[PDB]
């Protein structure tokens, strides 16, 4: 029944400690054993490691303070996979806006 996403808003210049949770992806009618994987510019592509997703919960987090004037929006991708890493759903786009 598939991945449901809504655009994620992050205020620029967040304070530490990081990471901090900023949004949540949901898998409708989620299969047992399913896990979340996040990819894209800001995750596995420059600037790397800016965002993460919790493989269990779909909660998306940011790992550092951001500046809208550096990058104002990210297009990430999320999928669900089995324990082995084999894709079950997606990848689908997930949008993030850095708010000034």
């Amino acid at each position: 029944s598939g991945i449901v996403v809504s655009p994620i808003l992050i205020p620029e210049n967040q304070r530490q400690p990081f990471p901090r949770d900023v949004g949540k992806v949901v898998d409708s009618d989620r299969p047992e054993g399913s896990k979340f994987r996040l990819t894209g510019k800001g995750v596995d592509q420059d600037p790397k490691g800016t965002f993460r997703i919790n493989e269990n919960t779909g909660s998306v987090s940011v790992t550092r303070t951001l500046d809208r004037e550096t990058i104002a929006t990210y297009q990430l991708y999320v999928e669900t996979t089995d324990a082995s890493g084999k894709t079950l759903e997606g990848p689908v786009p997930l949008e993030v806006i850095v708010i000034d």
